[PDB]
Formats: C-alpha cells, structure tokens, sequence
C-alpha cells in the first residue's frame, strides 16, 4: 500500500 509491492 505504501509505494512498492505494498
């Protein structure tokens, strides 16, 4: 969800 694979 953040910026990279999340």
């Amino acid at each position: 969800r953040r910026a990279a694979r999340f």
